[PDB]
């Protein structure tokens, strides 16, 4: 017997209260055929005309075995009815499991009509089974166990399996169990010989409890299908993915492309997805369609090039050290490596460079090193030992004039193309004999005589142009001053393109600003 | 017996995610909550619960032992203006003048005194686990919570009678209580001080009061060339808005029209003359009883960090300067952390709240790397949003 958790409605609300409306006689029929037989079992319990409760039931006969089944709608007992602390939502990464010699997996069987319900809360779960037209007023049952669809059985499911497998886990500490829903996966070092002992010691434990397990039979055997994951004996890959070669494409095809490549990207490397997403940047309807532009047919055609070959990761050793390399690729695409020994890779990655956002490469690459942190404290546990293509010399200058406090944990350097370095290579201070500049927003006035935000960024790009290889420079908007300093080697806009491209040329710039005075 | 502990009318108790945490703080934190559940201290709780505490497990004073802070932030914002008006804790303004100022932990004390049976439930708090391997351990906090404010509300009653022989025996000592710190101010010189603290942390182990130091009295030949007199008259319109009397109308007219950035310019008699006058104006700290204190942190480059706490804009109540004093380490991080206390601490001794701040550092940065460099049992409310200084 399983003690029960105290649930209760919400403050200031009263039970669910709907009406039933009529049946065939068929569906009445099958409804008070397995009604019957669960009340002999056990689940429903019948109840007198003293609850004014009802929840309506509706008689759904699924197509395989061609069995009319019930489903009761909860819905209103789900919203009349307290919180509960929400079931984890994160399905457990293959990448993170410690290889084991024997894994079984054990589905506990109608868990939901196993594990018990409070007596103050049966009441409201009462549901009514009508009867031919209106000679009775029908027949009135309630739940007696934990009924499925309500709000609160994932987590009062959850609790039970926990307080059952407590004192298993005490007295045989080897064990890892890990749950997912329903199912118990189990997993111990120990040789088949013993291990399928443990397993049978479990099965009796749960049974003694009041939750049935399968057969020795009839357990799954390697490979495993779960969660999209194929679980070898030693290697995690993902399910076969077949990409649409479709030649009319709509947004809902694009979303599945998308959505497929990114789940593709955990182990398949040098997946690029970002000018599909481009393509995916406005709203549309799903019957809208958009053309395959040719930066996105390349970019399907690599995809699909790379899709052709298999590949298969590892699990963890807890023994080593992880160890993360960032790849740079073309535009802001980052693909991030996480593995243990060279060569054979525990997961794979990317990082999209922020849509809409002209930044440096230092400055993606720092996002990126946060995020792979991040994703392994999260998965692991342990930050990895980074190897990122910057140099330290040129991430010291960034760090150092960058107003930000940015930090990275501890790295290497790799040397591989391409190579993040600092483009604009800005100086702070006037150049003796060189030609001092006046920029107001395409107009310049010189020292040598020579005579809203993007126009003062075209006039600061005027400058340059006119005054050679070493220049000073003034400007009158703080905008434009802001943009050099930036050092954007993103170069996504037009304008800074061309500032970037006259810029990285001349050996030695400085721009200061001046504010606007009154007077001459 | 148990105070009657009453959540602010119509408002929901926490429901705050957890950070996920690495492996050896989540193993130190299931070692000390196992510990303090056999103490007695902490209960389990299952699904029916749902409110929510994080819980981060920082390393105090460098050494060995772990230790818990729960980030009762949330739960403060509506527990505190129930208890602070009910009970209160008065501000002594002596604690400035003060030539030396100590804090002392009293965190043991509230572990002693239990705690309203409704109110329980509000403060829950889970212990995560790596790669969604279990659910978390959730607990509830049966005995009075360490870093909620109120506790010291709970306490205070106690608290004086557990200090009153000892501030009737030394009238010069100044004492208050903070959530689980207490800051001893005294006039006497620092050997003496010791002394006394020596004394006061004996007073309160011998009455059970288990126990484990800022100086207050210690706010901040060549004509120039055309480029650097532009960046004083731009320090002057920045200024302008902090000071009136600021002026900038003959510095000026040695700049204008068009002229070298190397050129030397000798100054004008009446520039010369209005920059002595401006000067002498550089040379509104109306504190206002009830107001969110906010502090900006700058990152100036070179190991400096300057902080202007302020209620209303252009109105600084206090404005200082800190300095990198770690050679080993060097992460901006860290040292925004130890700015962010040491701005704290100050403000704790100057007025009673803990300041608002908007800290440089970026969201992710700051949610990751502030628990490995954090020293303090308060947690202030930081907004890792920053403005361009
Ligand atoms: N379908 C299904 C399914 C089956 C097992 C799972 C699983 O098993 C473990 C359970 C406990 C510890 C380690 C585990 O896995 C180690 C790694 N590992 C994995 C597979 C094999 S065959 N052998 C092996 O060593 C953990 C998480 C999800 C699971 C899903």
């Amino acid at each position: 017997p399983i003690e029960t958790v105290p649930v209760k409605l919400k403050p200031g609300m009263d039970g669910p209260k709907v009406k039933q409306w009529p049946l065939t006689e068929e569906k009445i029929k099958a409804l008070v055929e397995i009604c019957t037989e669960m009340e002999k079992e056990g689940k429903i319990s019948k109840i007198g005309p003293e609850n004014p409760y009802n929840t309506p039931v509706f008689a759904i006969k699924k197509k395989d075995s061609t069995k009319w089944r019930k489903l009761v709608d909860f819905r209103e007992l789900n919203k009349r009815t307290q919180d509960f602390w929400e079931v984890q939502l994160g399905i457990p990464h293959p990448a993170g499991l410690k290889k084991k010699k024997s894994v079984t997996v054990l589905d506990v069987g109608d868990a939901y009509f196993s594990v018990p319900l409070d007596e103050d809360f049966r009441k409201y779960t009462a549901f009514t089974i009508p009867s031919i037209n209106n000679e009775t007023p029908g027949i009135r049952y309630q739940y007696n166990v934990l009924p499925q669809g309500w709000k609160g059985s994932p987590a009062i499911f959850q609790s039970s399996m926990t307080k059952i497998l407590e004192p298993f886990k005490k007295q045989n500490p080897d064990i890892v169990i890990y749950q997912y829903m329903d199912d118990l996966y189990v997993g111990s070092d120990l040789e088949i010989g013993q291990h399928r002992t443990k397993i049978e010691e479990l099965r009796q434990h749960l049974l003694r409890w009041g939750l049935t397990t399968p057969d020795k039979k009839h357990q799954k055997e390697p490979p495993f299908l779960w969660m999209g994951y194929e679980l070898h004996p030693d290697k995690w890959t993902v399910q076969p993915i077949v990409l649409p070669e479709k030649d009319s494409w709509t947004v809902n095809d694009i979303q599945k492309l998308v959505g497929k490549l990114n789940w593709a990207s955990q182990i398949y490397p040098g997946i690029k997805v970002r000018q599909l997403c481009k393509l995916l940047r406005g709203t549309k309807a799903l019957t809208e369609v958009i053309p395959l532009t040719e930066e996105a047919e390349l970019e399907l055609a690599e995809n699909r090039e790379i899709l052709k070959e298999p590949v298969h990761g590892v699990y963890y050793d807890p023994s080593k050290d992880l160890i993360a390399e960032i790849q740079k690729q073309g535009q802001g695409q980052w693909t991030y490596q996480i593995y243990q020994e060279p060569f054979k890779n525990l997961k794979t990655g990317k990082y999209a460079r922020m849509r809409g956002a002209h930044t440096n490469d230092v400055k993606q690459l720092t996002e990126a090193v946060q995020k792979i942190t991040t994703e392994s404290i999260v998965i692991w546990g342990k930050t990895p030992k980074f190897k990122l293509p910057i140099q330290k010399e040129t991430w010291e200058t960034w760090w150092t004039e960058y107003w930000q406090a940015t930090w990275i944990p501890e790295w290497e350097f790799v040397n591989t193309p391409p190579l993040v370095k600092l483009w604009y290579q800005l100086e702070k201070e006037p150049i003796v004999g060189a030609e001092t500049f006046y920029v107001d927003g395409a107009g310049y006035v010189t020292n040598k005589g020579r005579q809203n935000q993007k126009t003062e960024l075209q006039a600061i790009y005027l400058a340059l142009q006119d005054s050679g290889l070493e220049v000073n420079i003034v400007t009158d908007s703080q905008y434009a001053l802001g943009i050099i300093q930036a050092q954007p080697d993103k170069s996504e806009s037009e304008l800074v393109n061309q500032i970037i491209e006259q810029l990285i040329k001349k050996e030695k710039v400085y721009l200061a600003w001046v504010p606007a005075h009154k007077g001459i």
